[PDB]
């Protein structure tokens, strides 16, 4: 279709030459005729979406190109959609709570880091779930993650990866722990494990970076001591910070991208919801808007 041809070349699709093996423009011969098997594996199986280049090599990146085995999770994926009305979530949810709750969990979008990926900020330490289930389900919260992850590959990417001028296809990922106990963990405990689910199987290989901030003095010093044993891949994306997290944190981002109060200069009106409510980033800008037009409002 014209449409997704236009789609498709309205954006740069490589990675950097520097990205781990695997990623598009990255492939060497092996990996190549891997994407071609799987995609006429799935063209015999009828689908007809979502088999581009960045997607497929996803899933075989998931699957440590294991053809196979790429197949059925991708499989496994589109059948979660159709169950779960993903494909329309964006026209069918209208997250109307979100003015009333946000401040209950803190989930937001805020710029790029240094590679180009928007910035996922998850201020979790503050989650009050005794608050917001007077307003709101766990239910409706996961269909708001997942809307808001339909909106980052839809309008959210693509816009990053003209403003980068290279392929993004992942986030940087910032979870404030700060506030956080033995009880609301438990809480939320429900919720991370739904969530993590979702990512790891139906938006494989979108995770950039991930720090975590703020950590406990417990949960920081496992971490570090096991850090040795962790694959290098790994190493390079997960960081467990503790109180002085500013310096690193400002390694990833520019300082006028990062909110001031992580330590960076990146401000917003906070008389018109500030941060919990914003949504700023190039997605907003139409110097990196697309054919797909802007992305809709929460
Ligand atoms: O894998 C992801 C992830 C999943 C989907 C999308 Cl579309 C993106 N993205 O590019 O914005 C990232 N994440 C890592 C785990 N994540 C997470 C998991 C559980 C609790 C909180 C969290 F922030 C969310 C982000």
């Amino acid at each position: 279709t014209q449409q997704e041809k236009e789609f498709l070349e309205s954006y740069p699709q490589n990675c950097p030459p520097d990205a781990l093996p695997g990623t598009p423009g990255n492939l060497d011969s092996a990996q190549e005729k891997a994407l071609a098997e799987l995609r006429k594996l799935l063209e015999d199986a009828g689908f007809i979406e979502r088999l581009d280049d960045s997607t497929l090599l996803r899933f075989l990146r998931a699957r440590k190109f294991d053809v196979q085995l790429a197949k059925e999770m991708f499989e496994n994926c589109e059948k979660w959609r159709k169950d779960y009305g993903t494909d329309t979530i964006l026209q069918d949810f209208h997250y109307d709570e979100k003015p009333l709750i946000a401040k209950f969990y803190p989930q937001y979008y805020h710029k790029t880091d240094k590679d180009g990926r928007p910035v996922y900020f998850e201020e979790l330490g503050a989650v009050n779930l005794h608050e917001m289930n007077k307003v709101t389900s766990e239910e409706r919260m996961l269909k708001n993650l997942v809307w808001e992850y339909e909106s980052v590959v839809q309008y959210r990417l693509p816009a990053c990866s003209r403003a980068a001028g290279h392929l993004v296809e992942t986030s940087c990922t910032i979870m404030d722990l700060k506030g956080i106990s033995i009880s609301s963990a438990y809480s939320v405990m429900s919720y991370v494990r739904e969530a993590s689910y979702i990512s790891q199987n139906y938006y494989p290989e979108r995770m950039g970076k991930f720090y975590i901030i703020n950590a406990p003095f417990g949960f920081s010093t496992a971490f570090r001591l096991f850090k040795p044993f962790l694959d290098p891949v790994t190493v390079s994306k997960i960081f467990i910070l503790g109180s002085s997290y500013q310096k690193e944190l400002l390694k990833q981002i520019p300082a006028e991208n990062l909110p001031v109060k992580f330590g960076g200069k990146s401000e917003v009106d906070e008389s018109k919801g500030g941060l919990y409510l914003s949504d700023i980033g190039p997605w907003r800008d139409p110097k990196y808007i697309g054919p797909e037009g802007e992305a809709p409002e929460a």
